[PDB]
């Protein structure tokens, strides 16, 4: 039940933000619900890093230096409602990474290096009310963009809700035109 040496704990919250950390601290108590890991220098999460924190409802890992996530890294976080991943350098997300987050209402992916989202990545996010996708270099010439294009069109009111610019603030790299307007004929699997 003890609070990790580098962090401070209050109620169900574990505060590990702004602590110059390179890794998630060991020994976070398993009953804690809100975990702040933002504003550190975490460059890589090890697989399974969060597996014991089955009560988490809030997880913020924004403003770190992550380029990828391990397969399954959120799979045990059944209660998660808010997931902050902004201000990293993710170049891709793993297939299936959000499949086990049925209570997730907020997903913050803005300010990264994402070029597309894998087909079906949001299939099981049946509670999602806010997703932030702006400030990513979306690759609109590659046909892999078509899942995201069709998903944001369908669910326009949940994408970048005010004041974050709406569905139109999901922009193609280079041309800076809206992802929602990409035509299938303008894409190709050979430019991926
Ligand atoms: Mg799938």
């Amino acid at each position: 039940g003890g609070c990790p040496s580098q962090c401070s704990c209050r109620g169900t919250t574990v505060n590990c933000d702004s602590r110059s950390l390179a890794s998630v601290p060991a020994g976070i108590p398993t009953d804690r619900q809100n975990l702040w890991l933002n504003n550190n220098q975490i460059t890589k999460l090890e697989p399974g890093v969060f597996d014991s924190l089955t009560a988490l409802t809030f997880l913020n890992v924004g403003d770190n230096q992550l380029s990828a996530l391990p397969i399954g890294v959120f799979d045990r976080l059944a209660q998660l409602t808010r997931l902050g991943l902004s201000h990293n350098q993710f170049t891709a997300l793993p297939a299936g990474v959000f499949d086990k987050l049925p209570k997730l209402t907020h997903l913050v992916l803005h300010t990264n290096q994402l070029k597309s989202i894998p087909r079906g990545a949001f299939d099981n996010l049946k509670s999602l009310t806010h997703i932030y996708l702006f400030n990513n270099p979306w690759d609109c010439e590659c046909s892999d963009i078509l899942y995201l294009k069709n998903w944001i069109v369908q669910h326009a009111s949940i994408v970048n809700p005010h004041p974050y610019g709406g569905v139109d603030n999901v922009k193609c790299s280079g041309t800076n035109t809206p992802v929602r307007a990409v035509t299938e004929a303008s894409t190709s699997p050979s430019k991926c």
